[PDB]
């Protein structure tokens, strides 16, 4: 079917439509989200499902602008910048900025995101 | 001085060179070379100057080609073209190959490279 890029990047539509479901319907059960060589900030499946939850609720304008996507081998980095927009929860402007998102896969899923920032 | 992107950018130069006292100038003396989320390959910055020594004895033509070179805060990545050329060693011609190479810094020395392939 998809290929990893094309599962990524359906990943970061579902993610720019704050579709938490979408997004971790194409994550292992036990995939992660972590900061490279750093520690794990969504923790399986189910965390991720819930911290992007959270995220989207904080920030209902959040958004991810893909400036660079590549397939190498079976990982996808695209580097994206991303807006927060104004939270909800009364806290301050995150102001722009841009990270580079590497995804694992396992087969046809994401076994993991990982942040360069 | 240079930037970090500078810097990594001397070191790929250095290698293309096959200059590996040039390269290993760069980082600290405790970096290390290793797979994403994977083995170290070379360990230290004389495990790396040994390492990258009998790689170019073995492959005197190597040649690695930047394709994209991004500095995402202290991170460098380069999206590398490597092509081996005829081994020294009776070894079989390795095909071309891509990779992303992952700098790491600690202040303005390469604490770690890794590789995406």
């Amino acid at each position: 079917g998809m290929s990893n890029l094309e599962t990524a990047k359906a990943m970061i539509a579902a993610y720019n439509a704050q579709d938490v479901d979408t997004y971790v319907s194409y994550m292992t059960d036990d995939a992660c989200e972590a900061n490279y060589r750093g520690d794990v900030v969504r923790e399986g499946k189910e965390g991720t499902r819930s911290g992007l939850a959270a995220a989207f609720a904080r920030w209902p304008q959040n958004h991810a602008e893909i400036k660079d996507a590549q397939q190498v081998g079976t990982y996808v980095l695209m580097r994206e910048h991303v807006t927060r927009g104004p939270a909800t929860d009364g806290s301050p402007l995150v102001e722009p900025f841009d990270v580079v998102a590497v995804y694992s896969f396992e087969g046809d899923k994401c076994s993991r995101v990982e942040f360069i920032r």
